[PDB]
């Protein structure tokens, strides 16, 4: 390639007066972009054409990024979203205000929590019909009507950014929904768009696939277009062809638009099946990763205020990769999900073991430089016990446990269970946070002492949460202890959906009630504000401070360790019991032996 000539197209459509400071970043990072995206299309005849063609759109959209955001590029640190100060907050649009102008309004609410992070489910324009909840994306760059505009995403993450809050957005780039302009151009026999997909004539291509993928049929035959459309999902979701650099390079402006747009954080969707390639299981390619290292190379070049957020529900052992492998490490996701540590939460709240939880941290991969968790209790979808397969085996620390067993108790499908979840290998699990850890079975029972109880096993889940590396992500209404929603149940195009059981409206008069410390709602949220505040105070909880857990030989305790001054104790028994400070080698201070009650947490600066 000719270097200058691209370096001249990626200049050209920039302002003299912001050249110079996006020309230093082109400068020390285009050459891992070229690599990346030499290594997926350069053997293509078209490749330098369109190389040389994209990165002057690149370069017209980055002169196009407001000032106030270019600034943000320019003063913020890597690593910032790891800071101690980070609380996270996950929530849709609708459910939670309404409309994006209605989200702008209780902002303060967010404030008031101690939300710095904002993840706003699907809301840009998603398939007429069922388009299961927003994820079949029909226009990457315009916001659903019925939330509102692209003037109120402006204005939604103005406000958010006054308030020191960055808001995230799901990013599905794996595949679109099948009423996409791209889809529609298909469909109307345009070849070009087309071959923006994977289709075929025949199922001869699909079958050679099929003999070795697994289910998640991965082909859906559509008659507008008159072939055989990869689906791995619902069969209106056309999986995107990546091996096409035209969809590299049009996806890539689409996260440039949006990260315009005031978007901080993009939750990457499905990155796993990125990359298709027969005789394998196309799943976790090595070509999927060269394209989150491209993606990652641009916003660093473009808007490195941005983090990249891998949306890959895997075993623990199988993220490292997202955040960059060999050469590669440290530049690609800033950001992944440790589903194993929230599925071991639960595991070991329902068996009264501690020493799962000692098992995940003992194991968890160290974080790469600048690279960080998003630790959580709930979210939109079931909880996946499958990714806890290989801990629930066991090792020599920690005998095994079933992963039946615990998706029975919380489906309330076994005797003595206080879990009201519903099944939704082993089956998830829907179902709220207050509904699984036994609020909700204690108010139907008017039992004021089961109450508390279950109160202290949603905190002790939460303080999890909060004392790990990265982004502790609150669900929608787990800070009130909201209960499950069987609205859905009557209801049409609902009741086929079993996960509406814990994606409720939020309940703004429940959320006033946390005035009165003497409310569940407040007791609950009361007793989070107190974990978020000393979370804030704690140096020793940042991103770039050690992680890992003492073994302790009573089973029903867990220590997790932070650097080298922080200590937290949980007890995941009903029993009272206590932990001897020569078995974590501490004397130190007590946050906000040691006796610690049932199910509860402790916090120690044993310096
Ligand atoms: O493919 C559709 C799925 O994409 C992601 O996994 C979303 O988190 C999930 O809610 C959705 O159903």
């Amino acid at each position: 390639i000719d270097p200058p000539a691209l370096r001249a197209a990626f200049a050209g459509p920039l302002d003299p007066q912001h050249a110079e400071v996006l020309l230093s970043r082109y400068d020390q990072h285009a050459s891992r972009l070229l690599d990346a995206l030499h290594a997926l299309y350069g053997q293509r005849a078209d490749y330098a054409s369109w190389l040389a063609q994209w990165l002057g759109e690149v370069g017209d959209i980055a002169r196009q990024r407001p000032q106030a955001l270019q600034t943000l590029d320019s003063t913020r640190h890597a690593g910032w979203f790891g800071q101690p100060h980070m609380l996270g907050y996950s929530a849709y649009a609708d459910r939670f205000a309404g409309t994006l102008q209605g989200v702008a309004e209780r902002v303060p609410y967010l404030q008031e929590l101690g939300v710095r992070y904002l993840h706003l489910l699907p809301f840009l324009r998603a398939r007429a019909g069922d388009n299961d909840g927003g994820f079949a994306v029909s226009d990457y760059g315009q916001v659903e009507p019925s939330l509102g505009s692209n003037d109120d995403l402006v204005a939604l993450t103005s406000r958010l950014r006054e308030a020191g809050i960055s808001l995230c957005a799901d990013f599905v780039l794996n595949h679109t929904a099948d009423d996409h302009a791209w889809a529609q151009a298909a469909r109307a026999g345009d070849a070009r768009y087309l071959d923006y997909y994977h289709h075929f004539a025949d199922r001869t291509v699909p079958d050679r696939y099929e003999a070795t993928l697994g289910q998640v049929g991965n082909f859906t035959w559509v008659d507008d277009t008159a072939q055989w459309m990869w689906t791995t999902f619902y069969p209106y979701q056309w999986d995107l062809n990546w091996s096409n650099p035209a969809v590299f390079g049009d996806m890539a402006l689409a996260m440039l638009r949006l990260a315009n747009l005031g978007v901080e954080a993009f939750r990457l969707d499905s990155t796993a099946y990125l990359w298709k390639r027969i005789g394998t299981d196309c799943m976790n390619q090595s070509e999927a990763h060269t394209l989150l290292v491209a993606l990652r190379a641009v916003t660093d070049i473009v808007a490195p205020a941005v983090v990249m957020k891998a949306e890959a529900i895997v075993p623990m052992t199988q993220l490292p990769p997202y955040f960059g492998s060999g050469v590669d490490e440290g530049h690609e996701c800033h950001l992944a999900y440790h589903s194993t540590l929230m599925a071991a939460g639960w595991s070991a709240l329902a068996l009264q073991r501690g020493d799962i939880l000692h098992n995940v941290i003992a194991h968890s991969p160290p974080l790469p430089r600048h690279c960080a968790w998003l630790s959580y209790v709930r979210c939109h979808d079931d909880i996946g016990w499958n990714v806890l397969q290989h801990e629930a085996c066991g090792n020599a620390a920690q005998p095994p446990f079933s992963l039946r067993d615990v998706a029975r108790f919380y489906a309330n499908a076994v005797p003595g269970s206080y879990a009201r979840g519903e099944s939704f290998g082993v089956h998830g699990t829907n179902g709220m946070a207050a509904a699984l850890a036994g609020i909700q079975a204690a108010q139907e029972a008017g039992d004021a002492a089961a109450l508390a109880v279950a109160v202290d096993r949603l905190v002790l889940l939460y303080a999890i949460a909060l004392a790990m590396p990265g982004v502790p992500l609150i669900y929608m209404g787990d800070e009130l202890a909201m209960v499950n929603d069987p609205g859905y149940r009557d209801d049409p195009h609902r009741q086929h959906e079993g996960r509406w059981l814990h994606r409720p409206a939020m309940d703004w008069q429940l959320a006033a009630q946390r005035h009165d410390a003497k409310s569940l709602s407040g007791t609950v949220y009361r007793r989070l504000r107190g974990l978020i505040r000393q979370r804030a105070a704690l140096g020793a909880l940042a991103a770039d401070q050690a992680l890992a857990s003492i073994a302790l030989n009573d089973p029903r305790v867990f220590a997790l360790t932070r650097g080298d001054s922080f200590i937290a104790l949980h007890n995941f028994s009903d029993q009272l019991l206590d932990v001897e400070l020569a078995a974590i080698g501490v004397d130190g201070w007590t946050l906000l032996s040691i006796v610690l009650p049932p199910y509860g947490v402790r916090w120690l600066q044993r310096g």
